[PDB]
């Protein structure tokens, strides 16, 4: 149940597949791989 602040304006590094934007492209690009069909997963916690 998140406040719901959304449209900041425009991201150096947005994804587009859903809209999830960043402020470094990594950041974002760690996230993209979540849409991405393949999976690696983790080893341990
Ligand atoms: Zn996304």
């Amino acid at each position: 149940g998140s406040s719901g602040s959304s449209g900041t304006g425009q991201k150096p590094f947005e994804c587009t597949h859903c809209g999830k934007s960043f402020r470094a492209k990594g950041n974002l690009v760690t996230h993209q791989r979540i849409h991405t069909g393949e999976k690696s997963g983790p080893s341990s916690g």
